[PDB]
């Protein structure tokens, strides 16, 4: 009859998969383990590739309204501007995580995607059986493992993998823009503010709209003050005095967390009727701001390959073969950028760095040449 | 049988119409009066609306490759920077006219649009008859008058109209970028360089790619030196000394022309099976850089309305009703900006000014909110 | 016995003469027509030449304390910075008129210069007789006519002369610095802010110290709004919006005057025992800011020539021959700068323009080479 | 009869002493150990205090002609401008060492100071006997020990002292300005270019005139590349790429030396008829650029105290009591600035830092208030 998909995970990968499948006439249920649908991480960047996914999902309008494209992506080293990049017109956007989340959830609900909260996938069978923590066993023609770095859809089946959790991380927050209080400057810009002296402290400054500012405060875990939550106001104001008004607001946040970086890589993304998408398959370093971009492109591309009249099993194999190398290359380059601190030099959004961003999943070609 | 369209005019409107119709399965012939297909005017700006038309035409890739999006659209008054605008991420692009022309011609030929040069439409009959200067009479289900401000498709039928040719104009040229020679600055920007003192002289500085620069040199016709062709090098270097390397190259051009501004407005754009598109119907002041944008949106939109299963006559009426107000408003605002010299103030690409640019003809909604 | 000098006028020329003579052992009385000692004109610039006079007068310490040397002398045309000049280290200073006045008066009193207020010289006899408006006739070995452009010491004797009072002028005021309120900029600079468009309005911005700002607001007399006192706040804020906080304070001043420019030139500066100094002899255009500088150098130089053991009559002739050409050249060049609006171009403090400033009256050589 | 002075040392202290004494009618001979009169160290800064000494010596004109006052004293940290200081008009000047040397030598010769080269003082007797390495014993009313950090006039007598030679130092050179090749910037400025990351390397950039640039390249002795002579071009270009044209010229200099810092401090500067001046008495860290300034003020002040009608012995005691505290304070503060790297912060030419510079030795008061 009507093809049935069960999607595990209510993040950006899972919502993208669910919407894309529902648009193509699948009956879709999405399962979120948490008690409510929420997106963590404060803010997020999307690029052309991700914006094209949103267009394909019919969720672009709600995203662009109330989000921001900075006039330029600027990099500082020790308070000296070292580069300003605009990517030869390649579209990009900054927004709060909740803003993107809301657009996707609203679109899924409008389409009639069934959503279950407090519903955790704990086992998946490649023949198309999904077991929830409740003991309910669902039969489906497709099972999507969009359940994050700790994917149980993945681990119940067994996928050869390398995972890494870093010792280091960052504190991500949303604070008021305080634009007037920042005084003279280019405060609508993205500004990646690097320092190695007198200490290793960095802030990625990311306006989301006229009201909200996304800050990432990065210091090594071995730095007891820089890695402290709620933030140690003094050590941040000392090295970023021009952001004092915003940092004062940041210091009020008792919910602040020092989140560590984490990566996953698998030899394969499929097993029978099961496809792994997003961080379940390819969590990467955030240097190129493509973790969700690739997750969304991959989820959308999955729906495309399922429209070819092949068996689900064959479509899934074809899907990975077609789409995975863009992600493998992006993940590898992101990890290398992170390790070499490449972004600190500025002008590092090269044609190769922008490969993932340049991909248009709708037409399946690369656009916005560099 | 197969629906037949005859298109008069090989400009951007005519090529857009021809491609769009051919993609929808029309048999299409395009007639260009001139001995060869060529686009005059040196350079051109397109925005989101026009870029979306190109996407819809399958001609976007060839356009983006080898064209330019400046990091910002900057305005100067008396050499003082008064604004820098990036339109909240709204896509835009600068290119040579030949670059856009070539992309459209190549796409039309790839699709099998028949093209006749030295073929001038001199009379059109609303019942679907087109007479060429050769005396050949063609029967068609649709006749597109894309034959410019002096449209004979229009005037052979008789459309109530207001036309205006200004006394004033400008000299448009392509010269080498000479980027190194320009020294320190932001020479990838669009820079609209206004002056009223010591004389009324203005240059719109518009990089097209890494090799080619589009310059518009604007001075009143009453100024014998500023309006002179080939350019009077001294009076331009005097007020724009920072562009001397480029102006020296400009002064070599014996083909330079002082072209006067011209507008057309009609009470109606249709008569039976005849539709008027582009400058034939709505030539406007270039302040908002939307003359071709609107022409292309209108031509593309025409093809859309012809896919509704209506008679051609009814589709044409529906087309104008649907699409004309965007153009009427843009034309009116452009004319008002020109007359009031509004752009000289900077920060004048307001939400209202950007209305046409914001329109997405593919989805028929407004995007890129301001 | 002790040589007796009577000095007419309590301006900078008269006070300089009185101090310089008293230091050399003259008995000196100074006569000021006005009811009190006061200096009008809001603020004033001095340069190396004038500062050296102050040193020679023992009045330099009180002047430098509480006055200002800007980091640079900056010129704007239509809000674009066209030059920044620092004169190769040549000393200069800005102060309120009252500040300079007070230093000179205090020094004169410390030395025992007799000062009479409400004492107007109405006739001077070259044999050494001075008649006051009171009818008192004083005998002296030297009479100094330091009584301004309308000198009665001069006109009672009869000196061939050319005088000119311009139709145009300016409004000079002292207002609070409002430095914080001016926001980002270089607000300790001298900034000469020229415009010809949209109207002829100019402000010379001249900080005097951390508290007081000297403004000169210049517009043609034919401009009813720009030349209005108290100032027409709107027309000044319109063209100088960045000075709004200071202009708001300026608009409160009910004492503001539109003062017209005035020049004097004489074929000779001496007659018997009478010497004319300052505006009585050589009032000039203020372009080079040397009116008082030359007056002070000339007054000081007069005292020098009187130490040569010559008759007073011979010393006076020698004095004019020695010192007058520096003033003649400065006056001529200042007038030419004013008429040609030369300062509007920036970088016009050339070696020739700075000749007067470069003169050291103490050592009688030119210093601070350019 | 005529008072006789013998001066040991042909540096700035010795020449200043010799000129000042000769002007007051002393018979003066100066003894320089080296085979010729020469000044080492590439370039030098003087301030108001030193410029006033030059005025008092009649050597100011030859110094100002062909030397430079930068528009501002600028400080960079990691290529970010952190301060621009102009010292509220306090006069200052940069020149090559040879330029200052030549002015002083020419003045000494014009006055008839006797100069002996290859003449080394090896012993001084407080009763007024000077023994040269030749075995010649000279009798004098005054012996000036201006013979540098290794003063034998000092050490032959025995003065309790603390001396320190640092392990660290710098490479001082004169190179062509290469102003055009430096491109856009403020290349007439003094720019103190600090870095601690990626390595400790600093350049003090000091224009001397339109032709000559004084560079100080500072790196720790423990850095084998940064401290290398002739300069290791690559490691300097890497951290100061904007100076590449000048550094290329610097790398040609086979005479370049890595000179270590050195200080001296004594409990007393006098013994009978012997006075110690300059580095013989008070060599200091160069942070405040006052080593020669203080030497010159002290030498000039010595001549002043010898005009009081006291015995030479009493005049010398009075001299030290009067003048030494300015030097003690300057030396102490300079050393503290050096150790704390205070100048790296910018805005450190405070009123206290500028105390020595503010002293006017001619009038014996402090001028140019801050
Ligand atoms: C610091 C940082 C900055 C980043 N910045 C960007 C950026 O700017 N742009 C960008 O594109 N990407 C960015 N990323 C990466 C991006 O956050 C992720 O790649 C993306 O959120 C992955 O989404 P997902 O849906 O695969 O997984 P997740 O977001 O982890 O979502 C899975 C959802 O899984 C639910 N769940 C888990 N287990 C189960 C289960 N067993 N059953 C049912 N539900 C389950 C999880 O609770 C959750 O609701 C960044 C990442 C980090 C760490
Ligand atoms: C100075 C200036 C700057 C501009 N800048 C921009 C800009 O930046 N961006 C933008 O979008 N627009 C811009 N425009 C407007 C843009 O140039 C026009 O709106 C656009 O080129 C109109 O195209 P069209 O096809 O309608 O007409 P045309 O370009 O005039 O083309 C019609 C073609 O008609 C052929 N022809 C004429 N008569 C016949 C006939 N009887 N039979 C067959 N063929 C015929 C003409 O020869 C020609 O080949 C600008 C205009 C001006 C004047
Ligand atoms: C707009 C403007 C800006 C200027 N800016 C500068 C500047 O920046 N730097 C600079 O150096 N110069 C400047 N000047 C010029 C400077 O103001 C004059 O040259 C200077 O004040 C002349 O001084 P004085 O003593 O000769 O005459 P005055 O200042 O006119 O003084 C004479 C004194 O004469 C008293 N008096 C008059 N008649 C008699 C009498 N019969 N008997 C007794 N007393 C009498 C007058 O009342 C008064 O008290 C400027 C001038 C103008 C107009
Ligand atoms: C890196 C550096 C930068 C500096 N920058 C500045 C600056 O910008 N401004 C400033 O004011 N100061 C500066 N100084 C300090 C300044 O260089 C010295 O304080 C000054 O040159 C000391 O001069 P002097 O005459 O006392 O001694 P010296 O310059 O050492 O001269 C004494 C002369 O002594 C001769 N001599 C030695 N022994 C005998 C003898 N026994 N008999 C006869 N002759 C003898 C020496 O050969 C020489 O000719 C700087 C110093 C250093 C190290």
């Amino acid at each position: 009859k009507t093809r049935r998909a069960e999607v595990a995970g209510g993040g950006f990968a899972g919502l993208t998969a669910a919407i894309a499948l529902k648009q193509n006439g699948w009956d879709v249920r999405l399962h979120e383990k948490s008690s409510e649908l929420r997106a963590f991480g404060a803010g997020i960047y999307l690029w052309h590739n991700g914006l094209r996914v949103l267009e394909g999902l019919g969720a672009l309008d709600d995203v662009l309204q109330g989000s921001h494209t900075p006039p330029t992506y600027e990099t500082w080293m020790h308070n000296k501007s070292v580069s300003k990049e605009t990517f030869n017109g390649l579209p990009w956007r900054i927004m709060t995580r909740s803003h993107l989340h809301d657009a996707l959830v609203n679109r899924a609900r409008a389409l009639g995607v069934d959503i279950s909260v407090n519903s955790e996938a704990v086992a998946a069978d490649p023949v198309g059986r999904l077991t929830l923590q409740t003991g309910e066993v669902l039969e489906a023609d497709l099972i999507v493992g969009a359940d994050g770095v700790g994917s149980k859809v993945r681990d119940s089946i067994g996928f050869k993998q390398d995972r890494w959790v870093s010792k280091d991380g960052l504190i991500r927050l949303i604070v008021p823009r305080m634009k007037k209080e920042l005084g003279h400057g280019e405060w609508d810009n993205t500004i990646d503010m690097w320092n190695f002296w007198p200490r290793v402290q960095r802030i990625l400054y990311s306006p989301c709209n006229e009201n909200e500012l996304y800050l990432g405060l990065m210091a090594p875990a071995a730095d007891p003050r820089g890695s402290s939550v709620p933030i140690d106001l003094e050590v941040w104001v000392e090295m970023f005095p021009f952001l004092e008004p915003c940092l004062i607001e940041a210091a009020k946040l008792k919910t602040a967390r020092y989140d560590k970086y984490e990566t996953t890589k698998l030899d394969s993304w499929t097993r029978g009727k099961v496809a792994l998408v997003g961080d379940a398959a390819h969590a990467m370093c955030p240097a190129l701001a493509q973790g969700a971009g690739c997750a969304m492109v991959n989820a959308f591309s999955l729906s495309q390959d399922l429209e070819e009249g092949s068996s689900v099993e064959d479509a899934l194999v074809a899907w990975e073969t077609r789409i995975r190398p863009i992600t493998d290359r992006c993940q590898a380059l992101s990890g290398d950028y992170a390790a070499n601190r490449s972004l600190s030099k500025g002008n590092m959004f090269t044609p190769a760095a922008l490969e993932a961003a340049r991909y248009d999943p709708l037409r399946r070609v690369y656009s916005w040449p560099q």
